[PDB]
Order: structure tokens, then C-alpha cells, then sequence
């Protein structure tokens, strides 16, 4: 149902996208998200034993301002009959 408590209030060119369909593709995500500016890539998350989608993905813009427009426009809309959610994200690297 409804949810207000989940958010990432820190802008970046990387967005995480959640609540997708098992039939959603990186083409359909490009078709939803390229409305807001240039895209570097898009990657869906898949299960490592059953090889199906896990219902979430990450979208990578060329600039933080394109990702800001996208996060204000796509967050909470409908795609393939499934009602999504969209938030800012960041990359990671090992360190010692």
C-alpha cells in the first residue's frame, strides 16, 4: 500500500528504480527515463539461481540535473501495470 518513509534526499546522476514488472526491460526503462535527458546506461537486477528479475533496477544519466528532473517526474507512476518508486543512488568501491 501507501508509503512515505522510504526516500534518498541526496541528488546524483544515478537513480534506483523499484516496483518493476518481471517483463520490464532496459528498453522500457530507457523509453520511460530518456524523456528527462541523456542516458549513459540502464541495468536491471536479476536472481543468481532462478535468472528472473528481482523487480528493481538502476538508471544512469549523463548529468545530475537530468536525474533530478527524472526523480521529480517518474517517482510513483505506472509501468507495465506495475506501480514503481524512484530515488537517488551512489556507486561503491573497496577500501582498507
Amino acid at each position: 500500500g501507501p508509503l512515505g518513509s522510504r526516500a534518498n534526499p541526496d541528488p546524483n546522476c544515478c537513480l534506483g528504480v523499484f516496483g518493476l514488472s518481471l517483463y520490464t526491460t532496459e528498453r522500457d526503462l530507457r523509453e520511460v527515463f530518456s524523456k528527462y535527458g541523456p542516458i549513459a546506461d540502464v541495468s536491471i537486477v536479476y536472481d543468481q539461481q532462478s535468472r528472473r528479475s528481482r523487480g528493481f533496477a538502476f538508471v544512469y544519466f549523463e548529468n545530475v540535473d537530468d536525474a533530478k528532473e527524472a526523480k521529480e517526474r517518474a517517482n510513483g507512476m505506472e509501468l507495465d501495470g506495475r506501480r514503481i518508486r524512484v530515488d537517488f543512488s551512489i556507486t561503491k568501491r573497496p577500501h582498507t
